[PDB]
């Protein structure tokens, strides 16, 4: 199944923030309504954020999250989770190699804001 | 039902990331067998992030999420997700105030780290 | 925070299902728009379908469920979650009594159906 | 990545129950240590619960869901959620066609009972 993508309500604000947790250097790619919105990369072995952005939505709310190493896509797993009926998570994980850690880029999506 | 408390595998270093979402300055704390291991504080209605660290579970794997605003504690919701039955999230929103928005602190929990 | 009440896309069927697992009979009220819309009750300590249902969560999309034991209101858990974008489930726990197993009646709610 | 698997607590009864949405006949196959523990079929589009059972998850707690329409496995998608540190639930979704509505057969692990 397709992972990684999500709807959000239209034109309203997210966080997205990546984890690096590999030895490999991440490359993120933050789509809105098919287009890059954001990009980030970095390495790291100790979760270090490699990168953090508020973003629109959107007129869509189609947000799309890939991530690669070296120009290789990554395996991805994802799910929304939503607390009270007002807080919303999108999570990602991805796995660059055979471990199956499936922490190699761990992203957040977290809306809404303020 | 309590809230903001996960067990964790013992013995396993994990990651926590606070973010802020409100007029009042939100006050994290992260306790490990019931001892504050890290502290974060900031204002932000913006999602900055006013904190991330990695921790460890330590013997028990008990691991607490607390918030409040000028020493007054806010409400907790949380939830743990797993995904590929490898990557873990451990949510937790709260709500310092009467919109119940419960975003004025988001704290998010993430395991296995490397 | 509040608990058992989501909001669904309007005029959308949706499945409600229910377990019990406790010595008290358990009875499940699932309101729609604040309108009773299906009681289940039974008893069981082995996880038995006390009732099944499909309703339409009608224009305001605003389902919630209550759960008691002899008109004694059950304290609730509760979360939403969505794979791959399109699955639905709305998650409920309760509980009846001292032990905090929040098992005593489950109800899962998942949508789209067809 | 793998979907469908699941790591119960070992030596653990669970309750796994399956809802069919779709034109075609599901096969739901519930294996506990890689043998075959619990299989549940039928055909209906509203949702109908094809199948419920409680079962141990054995010495190694490795439980799996496969699903299959007429001998073609479906591609599933899944996670666990766990509320209140407590109440556990490994949530399966299935396509056996091109509308990925992910809903043909849905299954749903819970525990702990009683
Ligand atoms: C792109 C990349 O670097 N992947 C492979 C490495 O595995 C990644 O990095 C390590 C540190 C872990 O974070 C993995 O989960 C991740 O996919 C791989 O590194 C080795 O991984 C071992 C477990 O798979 C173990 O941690 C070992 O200590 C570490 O060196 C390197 C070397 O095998 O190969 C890359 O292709
Ligand atoms: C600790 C504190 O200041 N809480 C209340 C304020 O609401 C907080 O801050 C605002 C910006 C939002 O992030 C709320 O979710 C958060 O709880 C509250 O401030 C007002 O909140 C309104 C919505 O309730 C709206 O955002 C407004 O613009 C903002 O000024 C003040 C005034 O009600 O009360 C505090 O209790
Ligand atoms: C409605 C009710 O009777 N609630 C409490 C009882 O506990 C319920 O039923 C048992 C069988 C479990 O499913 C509980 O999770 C559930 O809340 C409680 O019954 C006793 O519960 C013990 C565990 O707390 C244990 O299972 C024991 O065998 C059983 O008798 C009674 C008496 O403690 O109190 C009610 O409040
Ligand atoms: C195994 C099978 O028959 N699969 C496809 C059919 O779709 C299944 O059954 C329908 C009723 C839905 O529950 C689908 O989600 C499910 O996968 C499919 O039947 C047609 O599906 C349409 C949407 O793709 C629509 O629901 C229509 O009413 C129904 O006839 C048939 C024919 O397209 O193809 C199979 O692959
Ligand atoms: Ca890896
Ligand atoms: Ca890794
Ligand atoms: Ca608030
Ligand atoms: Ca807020
Ligand atoms: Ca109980
Ligand atoms: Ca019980
Ligand atoms: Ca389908
Ligand atoms: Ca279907």
């Amino acid at each position: 199944a397709t992972q990684g993508v999500f709807t959000l309500p239209a034109n309203t604000r997210f966080g997205v923030t990546a984890f690096a947790n590999s030895s490999g250097t991440q490359t993120v790619n933050v789509l809105v309504n098919n287009e890059t919105a954001a990009t980030f990369s970095g390495q790291s072995t100790n979760n270090a954020v490699i990168g953090t952005q508020v973003l629109n939505s959107g007129s869509s709310g189609k947000v799309q999250v890939q991530v690669s190493v070296n120009g290789r896509p990554s395996d991805l797993v994802s799910a929304q989770v939503i607390l009270t009926n007002e807080l919303n998570f999108a999570l990602v994980g991805s796995e660059d190699g055979t471990d199956n850690d499936y922490n190699d880029a761990v992203v957040v999506i977290n809306w809404p804001l303020g």
